[PDB]
């Protein structure tokens, strides 16, 4: 159904932008790059929608969330390297 | 299967520890009443199990968590009353 491309869309416009409001994280609390998106896509998901992927969306927000509450930082950043130590190894 | 007050302990001694641990918070940044558990148990839940109870759960936990990241406070206690603040109309 979707392409990487049209995921990466909807992970970056509404996905994560709902989720972290659902976390209750402003963009200075969380920041993702595009490069690590389309990483969960690939690895850690595999489906024709959109179901895992906000499931993933979500886990990202939760664990970025246990770190400012509490631990370091005070602001999440999720680069392709952050991405694995939170949510472990690549499944894909 | 679970009596109320089976799910009681089910949810003290289990599925709350659980969420707390999955959402980070600790002791001193969530407290919750036995009152408050029977009450998401009673008003919220219709079930044989705890399968939504847990995601009640889930879900105080990262309404609390919202709280602290960021707003209103520092630790989250949840009694009957604060229920409605995170969870609304008892859905019964």
């Amino acid at each position: 159904g979707y392409t990487e491309l049209e995921k990466l869309h909807i992970m970056r416009d509404y996905l994560l932008p709902k989720q972290m409001e659902e976390h209750g994280l402003g963009r200075d609390k969380l920041q993702m790059n595009e490069e690590a998106m389309l990483k969960v896509i690939r690895q850690y998901t595999r489906e024709a929608g959109v179901r895992n992927l906000n499931r993933e969306a979500a886990n990202i927000c939760r664990k970025a969330a246990r770190l400012i509450v509490s631990g370091e930082k005070k602001r999440v950043v999720v680069t392709p390297k952050t991405v694995e130590s939170l949510l472990g190894k690549p499944r894909y």
